[PDB]
């Protein structure tokens, strides 16, 4: 009953060498659920590849499909949507209802042409950012995901949703109770609690309060444990819930290198991962690499967030290892959680070069909801 939903981001078979992540270097052994990220859509509801070369052309829908040929139980679903994707055109197929069956047809013809299992609606986000209907979207998108069951069940397909976490962005998005009825579970996103866009250092995936962080209004604060805990007040049952976590760290710029503790001054992006490329992030297996390879790191517990950090001169990283991965999971066995979603496979270590095995993060999470220890 316990799940692994495994997102992979698929442009990550462009990186080069040890970071070149294709289809073929998944384990479908090591999930239940693969998710292949991302299809798009226009505004007029057509469901469409957004790499076609990759996705189509060389084969990559069928060739993940494909990884049912070694598990036969996994089951493989399409994401649509994504950051990059933005709102404005979910916005506007939504709320017309010649859109919306516009885009449960094709969507559909391309789950059933791929041999996916079914769809993961990962719309960022409901009246929010270029959001064009506003407050109407959190309706439609109830609508959306009511109309897509009806057609789905006739196939057996399921039908997912990846949300924002927290409460005060949950509350912009969504009607918990009508998004839980239709979906077969909901991956809450779990991460992304604090980043470079912040004022401050910050985790990007606290449990609880965090170092530097006031006790008063705890339930305000951006962590696991209160975003958890309000999907579960605001109707989303425990069987439903699936927890996100990142396989990836944040990264920042010290105002000051010698004030290095959670919640200190920032100036704004920090380093930037070799393969990923992009200064604010890092991939797990980057950061670990830089951190087996470069003795000058300090490694600190925040002890109240249950994560780790590290700084060296201007760089300080939030990241998440197998300790703090360990944490995670042991949380929400403790709250009975349908399992532990992961943003992305592809930045695991999973080529085994930071001494821990192949695939450390999601072993990890394997052998803890196996275990059942919380
Ligand atoms: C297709 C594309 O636009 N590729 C971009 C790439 O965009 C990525 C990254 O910004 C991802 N960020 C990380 C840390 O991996 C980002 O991941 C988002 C994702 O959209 C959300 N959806 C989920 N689900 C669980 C459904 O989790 C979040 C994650 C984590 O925030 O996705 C976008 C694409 O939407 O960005 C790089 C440079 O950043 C660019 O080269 C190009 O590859």
């Amino acid at each position: 009953d316990k799940i692994v939903v495994c997102y992979y981001g698929t442009w990550a078979t462009y990186r080069t060498g040890l970071g070149k992540f294709d289809v073929d270097d998944i384990d479908p052994f090591l999930c239940t659920h693969l998710v292949y990220a991302f299809i798009g859509i226009n505004a007029e509801g057509t469901a469409l590849a957004l790499d076609p070369e990759l996705d189509v052309e060389r084969g990559n829908f069928k060739q993940f499909t494909s990884l049912k040929e070694k598990n036969p139980n996994l089951k493989t679903l399409v994401a649509v949507g994504g950051w990059s994707e933005g709102s404005a055109q979910y916005s506007i197929m939504a709320a017309e209802p010649e859109y919306r069956q516009n885009f449960i047809q094709t969507s559909l013809a391309m789950i059933l042409e791929y041999n996916f299992d079914g769809l993961d609606v990962d719309w960022e986000y409901p009246n929010r950012r270029d959001t064009v209907h506003g407050e109407d979207d959190i309706e439609q998108f109830s609508t959306l995901l009511k109309e897509l069951r009806e057609e789905f069940d006739n196939y057996g397909l399921l039908l997912t949703v990846a949300v924002s976490a927290v409460e005060e962005a949950a509350v912009q998005s969504y009607d918990v109770p009508s998004v839980a009825k239709y979906v077969d579970y909901i991956g809450v996103m779990t991460y992304d609690m604090h980043g470079a866009w912040d004022s401050v250092t910050g985790h990007n995936a606290p449990l609880f309060i965090s170092e530097g962080e006031s006790a008063e209004q705890e339930s305000t604060l951006y962590n696991v444990n209160n975003a958890v805990q309000y999907w579960l007040s605001a109707g989303c049952p425990p069987e439903k819930l699936v927890m996100g976590v990142p396989f990836y760290g944040r990264t920042f710029q010290l105002s000051d290198p010698s004030v290095n503790a959670p919640n200190s001054p920032s100036n704004g992006a920090g380093l930037a991962g070799p393969y990923t490329a992009e200064s604010g992030y890092v991939g797990y297996n980057e950061f670990c690499y830089i951190l087996q390879q470069e003795s000058s790191w300090t490694v600190q517990t925040d002890n109240l967030a249950k994560v780790p950090y590290a700084f060296l001169d201007y760089n300080w990283v939030s990241f998440d290892n197998v300790e703090s991965m360990t944490a995670k999971v042991e949380y929400a066995n403790s709250f009975n959680l349908r399992g532990i979603m992961l943003w992305s496979i592809e930045t695991d270590d999973f080529h085994g070069l930071c001494g821990e095995g192949t695939f450390p993060l999601l072993n990890t999470i394997n052998t803890v909801l196996a275990e059942g220890s919380t």
